[PDB]
């Protein structure tokens, strides 16, 4: 689907057998979703942005659906404002910036 | 253009006669550019990202040429990393996300 920037662009995902609301974001290399219980090892990892570093939680080969477009790759877990959909996942359903 | 997400969507744009590299955020409600000396008025802002807030300074109508197209409006001043292209300023360019 072509997506204009208006709003936000917010899509529904669904990870874990949870359903969530996440952000298409082209400016974060990884995918940060809020905390929450998925299934394997983790290991600890420290990402950072705008504003500062934080601790989260690195799982790997996660299997996530991205408006019924699949995707299995890393996931990182932690403390994040929003739930996010980096390039990690973006580059997997073939998502590319127009203009 | 087609911009693929394999690494960071970075792009030459025009501001205030000089050219710089910005990063095309769809995450980014604003637009974030690294300290410069811009002319006139400003008000204070304190932005939220990842790791926390950073304080900046808001300047409004600012002409922003983003590659090869005239953009204008709001841009903050502060010490981000890296320029970041907010949604303010990719709505006006036609940008759309794609997949
Ligand atoms: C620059 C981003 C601005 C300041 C902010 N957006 C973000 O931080 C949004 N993502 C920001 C990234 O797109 C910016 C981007 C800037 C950058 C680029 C390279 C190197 C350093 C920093 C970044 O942090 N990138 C980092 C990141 C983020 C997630 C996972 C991994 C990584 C690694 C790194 O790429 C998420 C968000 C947070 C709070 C929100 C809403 C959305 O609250 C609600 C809105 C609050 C007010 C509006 N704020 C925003 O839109």
């Amino acid at each position: 689907p072509q997506i204009t920037l208006w709003k936000r662009p917010l899509v529904t995902i669904r990870i874990g057998g949870q359903l969530k609301e996440a952000l298409l974001d082209t400016g974060a290399d990884d995918t940060v979703i809020e905390e929450m219980n998925l299934p394997g090892k983790w290991k600890p990892k420290m990402i950072g942005g705008i504003g500062g570093f934080i601790k989260v939680r690195q799982y790997d080969q996660i299997p996530v659906e991205i408006a019924g477009h699949k995707a299995i790759g890393t996931v990182l877990v932690g403390p994040t404002p929003v739930n996010i959909i980096g390039r990690n996942l973006l580059t997997q359903i073939g998502a590319t910036l127009n203009f």
